[PDB]
């Protein structure tokens, strides 16, 4: 075929049932996940090429950065409590990768207050059980795929993309052929 299990593509020998349809991971402190989000744009690209009704979920990953990565967890909840992940996605990109600004949690909470999120309102999220909850949710949909690398993309708790497979000589095709396999997954 065109599209192989192995290629660019590998299914779950172990499937997860009640899955989100789309469900990207990625840590604030992944190069790859850096190039995904700023050069790539593949979560943009991936979206305008999905059929309708169809979510996409983005979830944040414990296993970089020790102490630092469970916080950014934590706040990519408050993050996607608040409805703020396009304000606070770049900002924590390069204060953790570019400016290496960011070294605590506190460090965490003014890239949320200069991205205009009040103090009052960052920090009942932070201590909220809706919030604690929603770290759970990350750390459970991470848990069931027994994932151990990032970026990572699963379609229906059953394909996992393998960007491995893919032309990289060319940014603009990769991201094409990646987000193709992506709506070929999703369509299986």
């Amino acid at each position: 075929a065109q599209y192989e299990d192995g290629k660019q593509y590998t299914t779950l020998e172990k499937p997860v049932a009640g899955a989100p349809q789309v469900l990207e991971f990625f840590s604030f402190f992944c190069p790859h996940c850096y190039q995904f989000e700023e050069v790539l744009h593949i979560s943009d690209n991936v979206k305008k090429k999905l059929p309708e009704g169809v979510k996409m979920t983005k979830y944040h990953v414990n296993f970089m950065g020790g102490d630092l990565g469970k916080d950014l967890t934590q706040a990519w909840a408050v993050a996607m409590a608040l409805g703020v992940e396009d304000k606070v996605t770049v900002p924590l990109f390069e204060g953790v990768q570019k400016t290496q600004t960011i070294r605590s949690a506190s460090d965490i909470r003014d890239v949320f207050i200069n991205a205009g999120i009040k103090g009052e309102e960052y920090d009942a999220a932070w201590n909220s059980f809706v919030v604690k909850s929603l770290v759970a949710q990350q750390e459970k949909a991470a848990a069931d795929v027994q994932l151990r690398g990032v970026p990572a993309m699963f379609v229906n708790g059953k394909y996992q993309l393998n960007p491995q497979g893919m032309d990289t000589s060319n940014m603009d095709v990769f991201v094409q052929q990646y987000a193709d396999t992506v709506k070929y997954l999703s369509e299986k």
